[PDB]
């Protein structure tokens, strides 16, 4: 299959891509003039665009990036496992009980008070979960859908309030949700998916690679992904993917702070901009060990736009220029060589080195 319907690639400066919701309104003129300016790829989360839903606000907002940009492509973000009331989808299914996700109790299957699990397992469904991508993607001005919390779904303590059969048949639902999906967007729109997670003995990889072009490391070197071990599990599954052919989202953290780190968002922004900068070097350089055609780097800490999603670091701007090597691994140490940049870092001991040339 060509890729031209991928996001327009470069190696001229470090790749990157963007994913956020701004919560209480469309973007400003000179919002979209930094993301289109910076990226050619930009999730939009659940929640952009405030009261107006996420579906316009997402439609409006893809509007005026392709305006501005029309290499540009803009992810309509849809949860494939949790039912958010951040859409006007949200009412539909409100009213569709009969579709509603029950555990062994007889009880429905809430993540929290507000938030259900979806049965994947249920065609009907399926069926509906696809038609509000489709309508999104197809029939309006996005380019792909994010499916966020394969995660969750496959998590094996699922089997305690569902059941195996129940649970075989969800996982088996997820692949179908997936095909369903590529069948009703056609083979031109982008399907991201969140995946890759490394956690000791328990390491989630590329695990749906047919019908989907994009796949994300979430959780790099934070959060349970912390060890030597995670992270290198996560840079080589950047490579592999890459490798294959995937788009590959590779999500940093400055130094395991993120929107749920409540002292670190306690900071004022001055502060929280003086860690942020001081701090890309090591994930930025655990990217460009691993990076491939179509890898994208994304440091900030969280997914609203104010999470530092419109922050810059010189390192960004900095020329790289293509890999002139695979990544190389001696022990704990990976390496990798570009026109205008040499890739050293140390995943024992968090210690990374760029030599920009």
């Amino acid at each position: 299959t060509n890729k031209d319907y991928y996001p327009e690639f470069s190696w001229k400066t470090v790749p990157v891509a963007f994913h956020f919701a701004k919560r209480n309104g469309l973007m400003t003129d000179k919002e979209l003039d930094f993301v289109t300016s910076h990226s050619n790829f930009i999730v939009l989360e659940k929640g952009h665009g405030g009261d107006i839903r996420t579906e316009k606000g997402i439609d409006n907002e893809a509007q005026r990036i392709k305006d501005i940009n029309p290499k540009a492509k803009v992810v309509f973000y849809w949860n494939a496992f949790l039912d958010y009331n951040l859409y006007d989808a949200h009412k539909e299914y409100e009213n569709h009980k009969e579709w509603w996700l029950k555990k062994l109790d007889g009880n429905y299957d809430y993540k929290s008070a507000k938030v259900k699990r979806y049965d994947l397992s249920n065609p009907a469904f399926r069926k509906w979960w696809v038609s509000i991508a489709k309508k999104a993607v197809v029939d309006g001005h996005a380019d792909g859908v994010f499916m966020d919390a394969f995660i969750q779904v496959i998590n094996k303590g699922n089997i305690e309030l569902w059941g195996q059969k129940k649970y075989d048949a969800i996982q088996q639902g997820l692949k179908d949700l997936i095909a369903e999906t590529r069948a009703a967007i056609g083979e031109d729109h982008l399907i991201v998916y969140n995946g890759i997670r490394s956690i000791p003995n328990r390491n989630v990889g590329n695990d749906f690679p047919e019908h989907t072009d994009a796949v994300m490391i979430e959780h790099f070197a934070n959060f349970q992904s912390k060890s030597k071990e995670s992270m290198l599990q996560d840079i080589l599954e950047m490579e592999k993917a890459g490798k294959t052919g995937k788009i590959v989202v590779f999500k940093a953290w400055p130094n395991e702070h993120s929107w749920i780190d409540k002292n670190f968002m306690a900071k004022p922004l001055q502060e929280k901009r003086k860690i942020a900068r001081a701090n890309i070097t090591f994930p930025l350089a655990a990217f460009l060990a691993g990076a491939q055609e179509n890898s994208y780097f994304i440091y900030n800490w969280g997914y609203r736009m104010d999470d530092g999603g419109l922050e810059w670091y010189p390192e960004l701007d900095k020329s790289l220029g293509k890999p002139l090597n695979e990544m190389k691994v001696h022990n704990w140490e990976l390496t990798r060589n570009y026109e205008h940049a040499s890739v050293w870092l140390n995943l024992a001991t968090k210690e990374a080195k760029i030599n920009w040339k």
